[PDB]
């Protein structure tokens, strides 16, 4: 649980904390991201979890926060984004798309994290599946216990990432 | 739930939108509800965005009072994401016992609130209270459909979000 969370010391427990729930949940792969109130900093975000390093710096030096259309969708709203062929619909968000599926990340979702004191964040989980269906299926099975566990992160995230 | 979303969405006004919402918690298995929105950097309660059917009297006394100083799951959900369960230990001070006497008295006295924390920096709680023999069974309950009203708080922010400003 967030009790687990948060009894956790320090940032490289509390990771493997959270990527052990949520590979239990179906989801090999995750990003945690959170920025403070009134930042838009996303290269400079507070970032958990084990996407491939390679992704993580590709992701940064491209400036994909500017395309990443999970990225408009968290400023937005409190709702989770799935990741489907219809989100991508300019050619860079289409490369993005691509890029992103070369690092094994296809199918997935994304969960914005909005905070108490106005954190801006998203849970991204990615699934391994051979297609659509049985990735939306994985995913619908566990929705219920990962919109909890969405905001068990944020709660116990927010404390980790800000506070010093 | 999406069903509802959607219901909610294609709703008229607050009217229907306040109706939908109350059957989608009477079907979950909650007697009375209040849906409470302030705008973001307001902390103006006495005239926030408010949905449900809580007694007409009780919502008039809780303004009048000024428990919005007092209740406990107001300063909670300004710290907080996570629900606040209505037991005995969240009211410490005196005044906070007066508040739970008369809160009880108005037929409210087992329930939840659950933070709301919009995409706009929105401020609200979903209130949403049981009838029941004793605490335990109350409890017993809530952990049961606590997973679908998790996702339903955030349907009905999104939402009553957009319904309200
Ligand atoms: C504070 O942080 C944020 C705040 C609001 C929103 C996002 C965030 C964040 O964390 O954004 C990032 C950052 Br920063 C780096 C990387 Br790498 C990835 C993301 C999020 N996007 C994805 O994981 C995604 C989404 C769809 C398909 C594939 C992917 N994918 O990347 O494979
Ligand atoms: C924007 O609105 C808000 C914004 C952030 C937080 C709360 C709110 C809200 O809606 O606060 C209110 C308001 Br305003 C009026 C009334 Br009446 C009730 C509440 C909420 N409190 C309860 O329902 C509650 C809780 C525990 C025991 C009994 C009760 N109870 O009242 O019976």
């Amino acid at each position: 649980g967030f009790l687990e969370l948060e009894r956790s010391s320090g940032k490289l427990e509390w990771s493997a904390i959270l990527q052990k729930m949520a590979s239990d949940l179906g989801f090999s792969k995750i990003l945690f991201g959170l920025l403070p109130k009134d930042s838009q900093d996303y290269e400079n975000a507070f970032i958990v979890g084990n996407y491939p390093a390679a992704w993580r710096e590709h992701y940064d030096r491209a400036g994909y926060a500017r395309v990443d259309p999970t990225v408009s969708h968290c400023t937005q709203s409190v709702l989770p984004i799935f990741w489907e062929p219809s989100i991508y619909q300019t050619r860079k968000q289409h490369e993005f798309f691509e890029e992103a599926s070369a690092a094994g990340l296809v199918y997935g979702l994304t969960m914005p994290l909005h905070g108490a004191r106005g954190e801006l964040g998203a849970l991204s989980l990615s699934v391994e599946a051979e297609n659509r269906a049985e990735a939306n299926r994985f995913m619908e099975s566990v929705l219920p216990t990962l919109w909890m566990l969405k905001d068990y992160a944020l709660q116990s995230g927010a404390g980790l990432a800000f506070e010093h």
